[PDB]
């Protein structure tokens, strides 16, 4: 059919505000399931930056990933119908009601959610996360 | 600017346990009922004439069968600019906040139905409620 | 033991606009709706038949016009140990977590009323929904 | 990035009961709460001097007659970009997803208020909180 | 009829947490409504050592102040029928779900909500948190 | 005061979504999440191992099968008297309140497990997390 899967991360701030269930009903309300979990205490600086090595130019780079090991972290991968596009609408922005950071969140860096913006960032996140692809 | 529209709740919403969750956000948008029904399954007639304008789509046939696949509920909603107003309710699987944009992901399978216009309105609300 | 026991969902859920919440309350508790009638003001007669054990009492009349001072939604639900489960969900405005317990607080304008027996459940059904 | 913003919660708001649900929204959404007042019924003079810059139009008599009808909050909200964000919370009866756009529907009896601009919001806490 | 008043206490770990809006929407979806309200970046202790005067004698008793004005507080006057001992039963304890403390505290200084336990109580705390009687 | 104690959302909660409802309960109450794993299907020895003080009764092979009939987590949860406090979240099926009270109605699909004592929470954590 239309199946598809996407990554999403649960961000520091997301356990820092007790937001971790919310952020994961949105999703399951939307019906979205599950394929893969695991959560991180802390995770080790090698894979954000791999996550985010499309960042490594920008400023807010070395900043944002002192935020990502600040606190634990769940890095989900769902499945289902345009995964990949609904679960980023989904996430939204902090200046749009309605999405998860619309709602609750509010700053440029501690927004509690990431997902997969595209099918090759998807596979390639999906394998950052879960090598044993 | 007070108006009637026709709510259709569909029989994904039944299977997940949607439906109050689906009545609640037009309640709480303040909208009244004037009229409601349960069907356990929805006579194919009254669903074929629901949707007669897509008879010649390619999707006619499958979309009726799911929707005579479950119970449904026919509701007749009162309140200012309430065909317009529930209609945006009803939203789109695109758009996070409304209701097919936050429970929905399917092309078929979306929960709700909300007349589009003056004319269907009435058309519907007679199809459903013909005592009137 | 699957069981079906009568549901009322009082005006003052109305005037509240509580009535999807009560009925997600149940819908949540996986209770499946058998029937269901919307009355925008239900028959007197209908209602003195459903209290007709309180006729003596001296809180039937008062209790009459409240039943009918708007409206009313009539539900049969099917499930395991339905009644005496459901009856615990409409639970009192004394303990917190019921129905009741959450968001009503008179003795008389409680929201929702649940057969409380096997038999009081056959006769309410049998008031509300003839059809039998 | 830190701003302050002034927020009113309308007489509308305590009659539906909808209070805890629109402080919440903007709880959820990280701003904190600086200064708060609660006024069973706030001094016509303070709601003129609010909308002053309506003191032309048609609707406003009606309008400071209906904010006076009841008890309001009125609250001084800080965060970043406060003033912008919550305005965006509020939003308007056509979108859904917003305060007005899920709980209010008419021009008027609209829940909830909250400053436009730097200037604004700087005149209108020196109304509600002239103590500074 | 059978009106009553009641006085109750949003306290700091409410704020900390985010639960002042969860908390108030509880008790007004019970139908009950606010007569007083007040809001308190910080409260004197005098105000504390009195609501809690009965409390003097404890072990517990000046931590929990210190707790109590350790943060911002909210005093509020409730009404509504049979008031005081509804609110008492909807703020419960931390060992009952279905309460407010029941589902969301869990410890035995911070649990969030303050509620008059009696009529003597109520007339008193009111009396000091809205001295202008 | 502080304990871990484990805890297993069961194959039902997927099947009707609450999930994130379970979790929701637990978070809001203040329990931390230590470790948490994923299982799309959990191996049977696991199972049984966890409910190896149930291996002779009646029930025994069809909880482990049922509880193999789709995706499960298995989480450690560390808080303030965490084992007693999550043991009466959890509750039962005819406690309005708790978890099963308000949406489990069945004596095996009752969507959620949590130790019952301090033996038996360190004894399921190094079945579920051995590598510790
Ligand atoms: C733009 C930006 C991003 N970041 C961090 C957090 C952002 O979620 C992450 C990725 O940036 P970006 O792709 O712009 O946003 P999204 O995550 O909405 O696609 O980089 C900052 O810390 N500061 C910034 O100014
Ligand atoms: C477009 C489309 C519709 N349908 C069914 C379900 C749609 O809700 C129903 C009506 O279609 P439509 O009028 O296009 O959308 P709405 O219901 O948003 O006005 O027809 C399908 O089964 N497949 C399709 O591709
Ligand atoms: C006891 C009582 C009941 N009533 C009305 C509303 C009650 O819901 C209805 C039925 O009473 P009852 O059977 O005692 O309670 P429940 O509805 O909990 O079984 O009678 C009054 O109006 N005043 C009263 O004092
Ligand atoms: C435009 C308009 C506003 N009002 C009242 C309610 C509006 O919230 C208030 C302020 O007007 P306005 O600034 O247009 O709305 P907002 O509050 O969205 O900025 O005046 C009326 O009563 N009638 C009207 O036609
Ligand atoms: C019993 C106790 C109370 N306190 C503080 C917080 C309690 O809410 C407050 C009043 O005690 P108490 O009357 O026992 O509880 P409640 O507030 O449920 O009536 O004193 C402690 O700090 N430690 C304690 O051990
Ligand atoms: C008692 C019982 C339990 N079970 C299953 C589901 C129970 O959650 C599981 C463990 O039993 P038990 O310890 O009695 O329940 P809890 O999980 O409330 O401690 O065994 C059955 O399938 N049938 C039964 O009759
Ligand atoms: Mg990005
Ligand atoms: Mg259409
Ligand atoms: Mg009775
Ligand atoms: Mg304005
Ligand atoms: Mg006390
Ligand atoms: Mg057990």
């Amino acid at each position: 059919a239309g199946l598809q899967r996407t990554l999403v991360l649960i961000k520091p701030d997301a356990f820092e505000r007790s937001l971790v269930a919310e952020i994961m009903g949105r999703i399951e309300k939307k019906n979205f399931k599950i394929v893969s979990m695991k959560f991180w205490s802390k995770a080790p600086r090698n894979l954000i930056e791999q996550h985010y090595k499309e960042h490594s130019e920008q400023s807010y780079f070395n900043d944002n990933c002192d935020f990502m090991v600040s606190g634990p972290i769940i890095s989900i991968v769902y499945e289902g119908t345009d995964a990949i596009s609904k679960i980023r609408r989904l996430q939204g922005n902090i200046l749009t009601p309605g999405t998860i950071r619309g709602d609750l969140a509010n700053d440029i860096r501690e927004n509690l959610i990431h997902a997969s913006d595209s099918e090759d960032s998807a596979v390639d996140e999906i394998s950052i996360w879960f090598p044993e692809t």
